[PDB]
């Protein structure tokens, strides 16, 4: 990617496209499969709803990955480029977490709108 | 946190089963009134709900719109259980009470 990091159970080293690594030696969560890695979904989002959805350094996520038994990653670039928040799970799972976060976005959208 | 807890739409608990939306709040354009007819119930110990939802549950409108679904927190003792209730349905092969308990779950343990 490049580099804002976002907080996350399983900081990620983002390599290339579809590619991503665990870096170092995490204590992996009991209900998280390295095979996940494999296939991720990618969604796009504008870049400033990033702390919006995700807190500050996207400090809530590893609260929302103990919830959604899902993996979250975030790459940002610069404010004119959209940002990437990847998931990993199993790919039943992958799914429901991508309308949830698209949910999620549409509603901080709204409120960034109405709290300007 | 508080008694009453943070929430896109504020609801009194009657009794059991039975909620009222209170006064004339703007509704979510996801949300309708009807889904007050199929609320779920968990419990927990009072002293996760600041954890799981934030001060004064100041996280739960996020939440609500990320799961489409309400959440009513109904707490009394330190001593007894807490219980949260959700007016579904779910978003995900796990079910929204499962999404729950496991977020509650990951609490009880970070809270250590």
């Amino acid at each position: 990617a490049s580099l804002k990091r976002f907080q996350t159970l399983v900081p990620l080293d983002h390599k290339q496209g579809t590619l991503f690594e665990i870096i170092g030696e995490p204590k992996l969560p009991k209900w998280f499969h390295v095979e996940c890695l494999e296939d991720p979904k990618r969604l796009y989002v504008e870049p400033r709803l990033l702390e919006i959805m995700f807190g500050k350094d996207g400090e809530h996520i590893p609260h929302l990955e103990s919830m959604l038994h899902t993996l979250i990653h975030v790459n940002v670039w610069g404010p004119e480029r959209r940002a990437e928040i990847w998931i990993f799970g199993p790919p039943p799972f992958r799914r429901d977490v991508d309308r949830m976060l698209t949910d999620l976005a549409h509603y901080c959208r709204m409120k960034l709108m109405e709290i300007e």
